[PDB]
């Protein structure tokens, strides 16, 4: 299933999506793997997350070329971390049009990242307002609440039973909720189970340090989540 390219990994997950995995080195951890989405939308192609590094982004963007060979439209990035952020410049150099949460464009400086050049903003409920995330096709956009950041955010892709939590969700064998330095401890749980209500269809769920999983992910996540509080 895997294909290796270079030092990263890409797995179809459906007809016209794929996940994207890339790997750093955090020591005292090992080498962490990141995932992404890569998703093709009738004659272009639309990104969740860059690799941790615009190196790495840059490969992604070489496999889109051999593998899909349509223009990339769009990027959206899931919050201001480097697993999710690190490869803005590569995604700027290729010209492609990159969008962030608005608080996740604020913090990127003081993260070390480069900002994305659009900012989408979110209703009370959580679901983005729709003018700020123009020709995003299947990518529904979903901020849950406060979590493992404060600016995670979330997406659907419709026409699919898919599902991306990012860095908020664990799979459902996982032992912890991993990185909280920078964590809504109060507030994990209900974010957690809001994302799941947001996309009550989506089966696979699919997250940024586990391989897909089903809705357990989800469920487990929150359960742990109950234990911050
Ligand atoms: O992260
Ligand atoms: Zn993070
Ligand atoms: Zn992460």
């Amino acid at each position: 299933g895997d294909q290796r390219f270079g030092d990263l990994v890409f797995r179809q997950l459906a007809p016209n999506v794929w996940q994207h995995t890339s790997y750093l080195d955090m020591p005292g951890f090992g080498a962490v793997a990141s995932n992404g989405l890569i998703v093709r939308d009738g004659g272009r192609v639309l990104v969740v997350d860059t690799a941790w590094t615009d190196d790495q982004t840059a490969q992604i963007l070489n496999w889109i070329k051999q593998e899909i060979n349509l223009p990339v439209a769009l990027a959206v990035v899931t919050h201001a971390h480097q697993d999710k952020m690190g490869g803005m410049d590569a995604l700027h150099a290729a010209g492609i049009a990159t969008y962030a949460n608005a608080l996740s464009n604020q913090l990127a400086p003081q993260e070390g990242m480069v900002a994305a050049q659009h900012s989408l903003t979110f209703a009370a409920n959580g679901w983005v307002e729709p003018a700020t995330a123009p020709n995003f096709g299947p990518l529904k956009v979903f901020y849950p609440g406060p979590g493992h950041t404060s600016d995670n955010i979330t997406v659907g892709i419709d026409g699919t039973d898919i599902a991306f939590g990012g860095c908020l969700i664990k799979d459902s064998k996982a032992k912890s909720l991993g990185n909280l330095g920078d964590a809504d401890t109060e507030h994990y749980a209900a974010s957690a189970r809001a994302f799941g209500a947001a996309f009550p269809k989506a089966s696979m769920i699919v997250m940024s340090h586990s391989a897909p999983d089903s809705r357990a992910a989800i469920t487990h996540t929150a359960r742990m989540a109950d234990k911050l509080r």
